[PDB]
């Protein structure tokens, strides 16, 4: 398709370059974006922060999880990967699908991704890998980022079917959260923001020292970044509450 590429950098055009938006510019942004990129599914809103904690210590670890405000119409449809002990834990706790090399195959040869969220243990992951490349784009890979990873299956699904979303910063001291869904009208969106944004400040850890927040910016899983403005989301946020 010698077509998607023109559409990328396009979409690039809308961002200026070293700007950093508020909240309400950048949803602006990412429709008009979408507006150019036309996908065929309905991309995944991305919320990126770069924290300023090494997670290596207990109390530099940022953990939490916030209940959007606006989520997909339920029931939340959800795949768990899993063997054994736990694959009986996953459909008794409700989870739609649950399987082992052969839901792998079914989802990757078939391309069948009919489903929410996906759930995976830790012993699944390195078979689950091959499923980067149809799970990936369309925000469903099993990650630790949304918790998505863990033995603690029961509480996963539960978690997922109530709209509660969960995140853990990497090593590196970045958390990704998906945050609704593109088809979502602005409103809604802003809204998720704001509560994602306000879950991450306030999962602050007591061993974080200086400038907690470093990085933020929203994305589509296949569109170019919007810088966020620390200091104005931050203000606006403050100023809605305290």
């Amino acid at each position: 398709m010698a077509r998607r590429g023109k559409k990328y950098i396009e979409a690039s055009k809308l961002v200026d370059r070293n700007k950093r938006y508020t909240l309400e510019e950048a949803v602006d942004l990412l429709k008009k974006m979408e507006e150019v990129l036309q996908r065929r599914f309905d991309e995944t809103v991305e919320l990126a922060m770069r924290l300023n904690v090494d997670p290596r210590y207990a109390d530099q670890m940022v953990r939490g999880s916030v209940v959007l405000p606006h989520g997909l119409g339920k029931p939340i449809k959800v795949v768990v990967f899993a063997e054994g002990e736990y694959a009986k834990k996953a459909e008794e706790a409700g989870a739609d699908y649950v399987g082992g090399d052969e839901l792998i195959n079914k989802i990757l040869k078939e391309e069948w991704t009919d489903f929410d969220v996906a759930i995976a243990t830790p012993e699944m992951m390195p078979k689950v890998a091959k499923l980067g490349r149809i799970l990936g784009p369309r925000g469903l890979m099993p990650s630790p980022k949304t918790g998505t990873v863990t033995t603690n299956v029961e509480q996963a699904i539960k978690d997922a079917k109530r709209g509660r979303v969960e995140f853990k910063v990497d090593k590196a001291g970045n958390v990704h959260m998906p945050v609704g869904k593109i088809s979502f009208e602005k409103e809604k969106l802003i809204d998720n923001l704001y509560a994602a944004i306000d879950a991450v400040v306030r999962a602050k850890p007591p061993g974080a020292k200086g400038q907690y927040i470093k990085n933020m910016a929203v994305s589509l899983t296949m569109s170019p970044s919007v810088k966020l403005d620390i200091n104005e989301v931050l203000k606006k946020l403050q100023e809605k509450a305290a």
